[PDB]
């Protein structure tokens, strides 16, 4: 008990950080959810932290236009976790209390999607821990299944189409998707992994390395049903994300490097049975 | 399972909604989800809706602006549960006319779940539900505990404060403050109970009849701290939402009439544990 890990999450209701909280509980560590002040009546975030103290979290509150409130939060804790939405430069008011706190065993900032440095505020967060001496872990390499598995790499939806697909391009360049539970996973069991500190680690697991034709063939595989295909060409393709989306299924940025079994989540994590995308678009069934 | 009720929940994804969708559950009832087309990315709102489908409930996809899909949809359930946004409300009144032309409902079950509207929008859908001839149940009479209990009335926040709190004239008038988990297990009882068919049920359980200095007062006790009292006359007080509250703790609009144990939720449903205050607000602690 004494023994445990303690881990504060910084955005605990968001979309990856309310997930990292539960599987910070499930992996045993002594968990603490930020607690920001509120902005407005809002229902479904309080009951969201307040849920979170029934598994075992506790909230600590603290505000980040307050720096003795965040110098006091990181005090109580060995490992900081955030997962902003992306308020990614916010994060450098945390660096500025972690610094001052002195006590925390490592930091993993927002990333969870594409490595910027392969590419930004996150670079401008990262130097600012680097310059601070903050010991770090960047998770980075994945796109969350629910934004572009569900949906078939659609936009604009985020279910399965009925009868027709585009394609960006022939959909033979090769995209990581995950399940945004497993990147909890993997980022609770990396946190205190001796392995990974100062590293950046790629959540890539072998089998979820597909193109986006083999995801639409996953899915057509599901219902038995052969959907109707428009290629879109680049010059087409050039609204939010377009230019996340082209990186991604034209210039496949998640894919055009190797990376080594010492710095990939499945591999450093063999136990995690990640979720596997015929299982996770049958759900949608 | 032959045996079993059919229900459609409308706005299953809402804060009521998505509690009666799994009180319908855990009662044993065959649950359909009104599934609305998107009308944006809203990656909690898609989750939430199939995250039903792994608990047994079925989807039906329909809108409210294509009156043959609401007809095709209630055909396939006994019973219809609506709990929309409190514009909103008026769209109900689609869902009437398909009610009525579909011919099969035995009972539907309108946006309630507040204040007596007969004492307007909802009292717009209860004359067309009444005018159609659909039986119906009105479910009525409570504050949610969220919205009033675990902030102690007041308003702009959903948490207790840390020192002071404004008391509505002498805190004196009887509020009702109920769990939105037990508001929707009540609904769920009563949907389908011969004994509420073309009633109005009050969600009145005994021992949460509070005025609200009685429910400060259990927070002191808890907490072992005196709040600093500011009394707000009737005249001082005196927009929608400052209506809400006026009329609930000066005017006491939920607890002036004394209710018969044939049609009050704890005495028709004894088996209920219903939340007490005191266990309620232990969360906040
Ligand atoms: N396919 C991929 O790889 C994806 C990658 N990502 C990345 O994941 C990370 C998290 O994004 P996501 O989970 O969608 O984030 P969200 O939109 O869910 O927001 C996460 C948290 O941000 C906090 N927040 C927002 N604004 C502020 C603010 N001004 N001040 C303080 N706190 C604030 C809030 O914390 P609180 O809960 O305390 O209120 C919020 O809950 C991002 O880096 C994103 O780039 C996200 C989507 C897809
Ligand atoms: N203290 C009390 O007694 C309380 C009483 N209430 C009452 O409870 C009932 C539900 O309120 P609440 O839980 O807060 O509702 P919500 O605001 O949480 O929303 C409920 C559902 O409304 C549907 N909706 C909203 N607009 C539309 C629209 N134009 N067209 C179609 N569907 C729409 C959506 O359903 P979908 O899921 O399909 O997307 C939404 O999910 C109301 O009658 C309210 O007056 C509410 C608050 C406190
Ligand atoms: C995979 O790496 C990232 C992913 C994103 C995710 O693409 C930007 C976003 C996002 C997911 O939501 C994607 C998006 C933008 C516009 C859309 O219409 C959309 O539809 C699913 C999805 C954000 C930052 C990243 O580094
Ligand atoms: C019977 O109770 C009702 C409650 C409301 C709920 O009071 C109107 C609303 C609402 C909850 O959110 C309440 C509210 C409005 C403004 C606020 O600042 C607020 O702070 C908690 C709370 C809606 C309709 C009702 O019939």
């Amino acid at each position: 008990s004494g023994e445990k890990t303690r881990v504060l999450v910084v955005g605990g209701t968001g979309t990856m950080g309310r997930r990292i909280v539960r599987a910070c509980l499930a992996e045993g560590h002594e968990t603490y959810v930020l607690q920001q002040p509120e902005t407005r009546v809002d229902i479904e975030k309080v009951q969201l932290l307040y849920s979170y103290k029934r598994l075992g979290a506790r909230l600590i509150e603290a505000s980040f236009s307050d720096h003795q409130s965040l110098v006091s939060a990181v005090k109580q804790v060995d490992i900081v976790v955030a997962a902003m939405s992306g308020s990614i430069l916010v994060q450098l008011k945390l660096v500025e209390a972690i610094k001052e706190a002195g006590n925390i065993k490592r930091f993993l900032p927002s990333e969870f999607g594409m490595d910027p440095s392969r590419m930004d505020q996150k670079l401008e967060v990262r130097n600012a821990i680097e310059a601070a001496g903050i010991p770090h872990t960047y998770v980075v390499g994945a796109c969350f299944a629910a934004y572009f598995a569900g949906n078939l790499s659609q936009m604009g939806t985020l279910i399965p189409p009925k009868k027709k697909v585009n394609i960006y391009g022939d959909g033979n360049v090769k995209v990581v998707y995950v399940d945004e539970d497993d990147i909890a996973e993997y980022t609770a069991k990396t946190l205190d992994d001796p392995r990974t500190i100062n590293k950046t680690v790629y959540v890539r697991p072998t089998e979820n390395v597909l193109t986006q034709m083999e995801l639409v063939q996953i899915w057509e595989k599901l219902t038995g049903k052969e959907l109707e295909k428009t290629n879109i060409s680049a010059n087409d393709f050039l609204q939010a994300g377009l230019g996340h989306f082209y990186h991604i299924f034209y210039e496949g940025c998640l894919t055009d490097h190797e990376v080594g079994d010492d710095e990939e989540a499945s591999k450093l994590y063999p136990d995690v049975k990640y979720t596997r995308m015929d299982e996770y678009l049958k759900i949608f069934l």
